[PDB]
């Protein structure tokens, strides 16, 4: 007989169109929103049709205009005030309220407030602790480096002055970047010492000014960081991919299960492009990723959550960890793993949360795809990197993107494509991951040509649009 699982419903990791439907089939759902801005009218409607209960955070309707929900969001542009206790109290009341058996969320930004709620009822969860360690990135790399995975030097930094120590102990280059966001948000790359003061007090003005909810704390709001370098060639036969995979995993009752490691095609910046479902590493490579994971994972002392781990593959095929989330991966990677092998995650991971172990949990990667699928974006770069648009274009409007005929190798093809609406309008001032502009899929027996197809693409695509510029 079915159990109640409690999902905060925001942005972010298992996307809605396959993460409500997947969990209906055996739960019945009560949704909490503590932020009904961060809900799109077509993730609404899902929330709705598969939710026993729903139940938004009151406190932000103040008249008519509030109830409109927008077409698209990416990152949710408005204030959430709650001190993280009172987020904590209001996911324990709506369980008590609705006799919650699990509770999960795809969104990044409420992971350690969900832990807390989560053990405070006795159910399963990332645990208290080790969900900050996933969420703060100085907590982070410190339990990385303590675990037994490739470690790098490391400083907290808040002031200027923090900024200048890091500086010196660690040298250029030296990766600065938030502890306590997502999507590569002001994470910056320092490659000389003449200009890096400058870098600082820009990122540090640009941080104060991005939405982010009163429940996410730090311990500082940067971390000064070693960059992880690269080695594409101890690692992939062909060209296509890039520096770097993410792998999605499991931990039940603190055992780390790994699924699906995911190839990448070079980023724009930190920029994400796409994702191929499933990696085309030998088996060699993919023990010494899962190696890597596994000893992080169960380094942060995660206990029971999705696995979003991202590793740069560096010299001597040495795994260096990136980050890692005790949630889903983001775009649809948990779908094109659910396409590919026929296993759901999101019902896999609700299974844990409800009965541990006794889930259907694979041992060791799956195996055997029957082929490749690949999720793509385009961006406003692509198009000033193919000389579409100039570099000083102020204000995009988009009415198509076209995919001429001839770009595809082998048997790749084309599941699926879709453009920003006709007449939409995008800031080129905006940070490049928020400015997305076409979605893709991409389909086939080969992953080498799947990845040309990408570049392709991405080199070809025709934009029909109008810009502005100044005299
Ligand atoms: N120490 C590092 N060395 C090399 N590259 C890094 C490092 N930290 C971050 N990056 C790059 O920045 C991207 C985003 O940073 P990340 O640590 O994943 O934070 P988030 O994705 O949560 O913003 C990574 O995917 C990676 O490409
Ligand atoms: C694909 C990326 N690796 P991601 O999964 C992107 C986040 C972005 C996100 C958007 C809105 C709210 C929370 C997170 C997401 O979609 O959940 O994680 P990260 O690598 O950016 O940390
Ligand atoms: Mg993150
Ligand atoms: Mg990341």
């Amino acid at each position: 007989e079915r159990k109640t699982v409690l999902v905060i419903a925001d942005l972010g990791g298992c996307p809605p169109h396959m993460f409500y439907k997947s969990a209906a089939e055996k739960y019945n759902l009560v949704s909490f929103i503590p932020r009904p801005f961060a809900i799109t009218a077509s993730h609404a409607a899902l929330i709705e049709k598969y939710s026993v209960a729903v139940i938004k955070d009151k406190d932000y309707f103040k008249s008519l205009a509030d109830f409109e929900h927008p077409d698209s969001i990416y990152w949710a542009h408005e204030d959430h005030n709650k001190p993280e206790e009172e987020v904590v109290e209001q996911i324990v009341k709506v369980a008590e309220m609705f006799g919650a058996d699990a509770i999960t969320t795809n969104n990044e930004l409420f992971i350690a407030p969900m832990a807390k709620a989560c053990e405070r009822l006795g159910l399963r969860g990332a645990g208290v602790q080790a969900a900050e360690n996933a969420r703060d990135k100085n907590k982070m790399r410190d339990a990385f480096n303590k675990a037994g995975v490739k470690s790098i030097k490391n400083k907290r930094v808040t002031t200027l002055e923090d900024f200048r120590a890091a500086l010196e102990e660690i040298g250029t280059p030296l990766i600065l970047k938030p502890t306590y966001l997502a999507s590569s948000i002001g994470v910056t790359l320092i490659t000389d010492t003449e200009t890096a003061e400058d870098e600082f007090n820009r990122v540090n003005d640009y941080l104060k000014s991005i939405n982010v909810p009163k429940a996410v704390t730090f311990e500082a709001p940067f971390i000064a960081e070693e960059f992880l370098q690269g080695e594409y060639g101890d690692w992939y036969q062909t060209e296509g991919y890039s520096d770097y995979i993410s792998i999605e995993g499991i931990m039940a009752d603190g055992e780390y299960f790994p699924i699906a490691i995911h190839d990448k095609t070079p980023q724009i910046g930190f920029t994400e492009t796409s994702h191929i479902t499933p990696s085309i590493l030998d088996e060699e490579a993919k023990k010494k990723i899962v190696e890597a994971a596994k000893k992080a994972n169960e380094g942060l002392g995660l206990q029971n959550c999705a696995t979003h781990t991202e590793i740069k593959l560096m010299k001597n095929r040495e795994p260096g960890l990136i980050e890692s989330a005790a949630r889903f991966a983001g775009w649809n990677m948990i779908p094109n793993i659910k396409k590919v092998f026929g296993l759901d995650m999101a019902q896999l991971l609700l299974d844990v949360l409800c009965f541990g172990k006794d889930a259907d949990l694979p041992d060791g990667l799956l195996d055997q795809e029957p082929y490749y699928v690949a999720d793509c974006h385009l961006y406003p770069q692509h198009f000033k990197q193919n000389g579409q648009i100039p570099e000083t274009a102020e204000d995009l409007v988009i009415e198509a993107i076209d995919i001429p005929d001839g770009l595809l190798k082998g048997d790749t093809e084309i599941v699926s494509f879709s453009a920003a609406a006709p007449g939409t309008s995008v800031d080129l001032t905006l940070f490049e991951a928020f400015n997305s502009i076409a979605a893709f899929e991409l389909k086939g027996s080969n992953s080498q040509d799947v990845a040309e197809s990408i570049r392709q693409i991405q080199q070809h695509a025709k934009l029909t649009a109008k810009y502005v510029l100044p005299v």
